[PDB]
């Protein structure tokens, strides 16, 4: 039982340790959440708010990155117009628009009907990897947004 999705598994898997941490933040700013791999692609309904944690910038797979939750998106295109999602650790957004518009992702979702709220989250630790820096005030903003 949950309040937010964190959907966490790109390749049906992905940063469950980044989306743990997340998780409890999200849950200290006084909601309730379900770190997942995505493995219903949606175990909230299309009505609530998503999260979705993945890093299609510089490790994006070939085709897009989200080998089997982009197909199931276009097979379906839910009606989220009830739900707001934020994409975090994506790289597509503005700045890896650079051999392609792997934004796809984020396009297809808002298409559905999820509109994404504040900008991408960047999430980071120990070693640099993708986004490059950690986005705890991007969290801040976005709980003191939404209440």
């Amino acid at each position: 039982m949950a309040d937010i999705t964190l959907i966490s598994g790109s390749t049906l898997g992905g940063a469950e340790y980044v989306a743990e941490h997340l998780a409890e933040k999200l849950e200290e700013a006084g909601f309730t959440t379900e770190t997942l791999h995505g493995p219903l692609l949606e175990d909230l309904p299309a009505s609530g708010i998503w999260l979705v944690i993945s890093s299609t910038h510089g490790a994006g797979d070939i085709p897009d990155n989200l080998s089997p939750f982009y197909e199931a998106l276009q097979e379906q295109k839910p009606d989220l117009s009830a739900v707001r999602f934020g994409a975090i650790g994506i790289g597509s957004r503005e700045y890896d628009t650079f051999c392609g518009a792997i934004d796809k992702l984020e396009a297809e979702l808002k298409n559905s009907g999820a509109k994404q709220t504040g900008e991408t989250l960047k999430i980071n630790i120990l070693d640099h990897d993708i986004p490059e820096d950690p986005a705890e005030e991007w969290l801040g903003s976005w709980v003191n947004l939404l209440k």
